[PDB]
């Protein structure tokens, strides 16, 4: 009854990046059933491709094993790459709970290998729990201001003075569980090239492979704090320490006070394909 | 490159019971790759069907997303039901790290709908942390002695005076995380019919749908404590509260001091089928 594909998002090699299951022709599935299927698959998200209701190409609903999400970066990227297999269009308009997200698809010989999305514009403020967070992470201080960004999920950024220092982190995950409804993103790098690790008890992941919705906020954080310019693309490599390398590209256009576009792009690859019995 | 099926073990209806992914013809996969695939699928277990090395029908390796397991009940039951689709034999001998487990397959029109296994004979002793465990569970006392059983995994049993009391449990999962390398199985019932809930921070599950390896130990616990006889089959219904009903049948033959057979059986159903790219 339903076809699905498993896409590793932010990777070009299977078993790298972050998997999402994408279910096609889902209009006959009530959302209670979509939630049960997402629970059954147990991937960080499963998405469901529905007929559009506002002039887009398709309406996408995104579910973790436990709840529906209004926005998620890696699941949406994977969905666009999956759906790109059944269309010839250059651009793909995906309706979500939060509006229609424009995707540019990149192909080779009819195969979609990558896509770029324009993300919701985040907001941000100081976290204001620095000593607590630093203690939990096991370090004394951040490099750049510890700020928390909101674009659906919330992501806090803590900067490390080198990639080695980033890899040496061994956080107190019990201590981190006191930070509700957010993910902790630790980063290090220079110039165009940055490394990240994400930890989130609130979002049910000890350490995440590819935090798509943190990539845009990171490019903003770096530009605001003078490490790159607004409009300069950055490469963010995540998940190396846990053996799930994920490459996210991001760019924040405009200025802090008036952001014009937050672009995030990356590769996607098919890990598997199947059908389910309902 | 590899075919797989998703079997809901201890269920006859898709989305009930406990899913396992079973990968066929896995001899060309090194165990490091099997572990990576199990991580990718993220189901409580994935299993891999290999050529036998000691006169069995097949050698099965069982992986959680994080490690290999020497024995697991629901994954093995699901594997036997999956593999039963590619043989006509009445009995199926599955080699595992811990020896060859004999499965009787039950068919209708060539479809395997159920199977029975003879489990490893458990051992047991008092847990000796009663007040700590009871506090964590949020109740004052158990009905029957709080004993911990070992058959690979470890399972502790805490008895409740009614099914309603079992459903009313709201455990302190942080407090439960102090119980390492075990699962906490709470039960209630009468006669042939029992209800269970399982919680296990050590094994990475907040509440489990079908704890196959606890079913045999529960039948022993009940017979030792005079609620059923040795040799009497019990029906154990798990996972009702979390909307994943799982029906496990168990029987412990012999006597406490000399157990002859610990039989656990149940239904299995295919939820999905697919192929992966490596």
């Amino acid at each position: 009854m339903h076809n699905y594909v498993i896409i590793d998002a932010f990777a070009s090699v299977p078993l790298e990046g972050n998997p999402v299951a994408v279910f096609f022709d889902a209009d006959d599935l009530p959302p209670a059933q979509m939630q049960r299927i997402a629970r059954e698959m147990n991937l960080s998200e499963s998405t469901f491709v529905l007929k559009p209701r506002n002039g887009g190409d398709a309406l996408i609903r995104i579910f973790t094993p436990v709840n529906e999400l209004p926005f998620a970066g890696h699941p949406l990227l994977g969905t666009a790459i999956a759906l790109g297999a059944h269309t010839d269009n250059h651009r793909l308009y995906l309706e979500t709970q939060m509006g229609t997200i424009a995707f540019e698809l990149e192909r080779q010989n009819g195969s979609v290998i990558a896509a770029s999305m324009d993300q919701p514009i985040p907001t941000w403020t100081a976290l204001g729990r620095d000593a607590e967070l630093l203690k939990a992470l096991g370090i004394s201080d951040s490099t750049f201001p510890i700020e928390i960004y909101h674009n659906g999920p919330r992501h806090v950024f803590v900067g490390l003075p080198s990639i080695d220092a980033l890899s040496a982190l061994h956080p107190d995950h019990r201590a981190l569980s006191n930070f509700h409804d957010m993910a902790i993103n630790c980063f290090a790098g220079a110039g165009r090239r940055w490394r990240s690790r994400m930890f989130s008890p609130a979002y049910g992941v000890v350490e995440d492979a590819a935090t798509g919705s943190a990539a845009g906020p990171l490019a903003i954080h770096l530009a605001r704090h003078g490490q790159i310019e607004f409009g300069q693309p950055v490469e963010i490599l995540q998940g190396v320490e846990i053996g799930r390398p994920s490459l996210m590209f991001a760019k924040a256009e405009g200025r802090a006070e008036q952001l014009t576009r937050v672009e995030v792009s990356g590769n996607g690859v098919t890990f598997g394909r199947g059908t389910i019995v309902l």
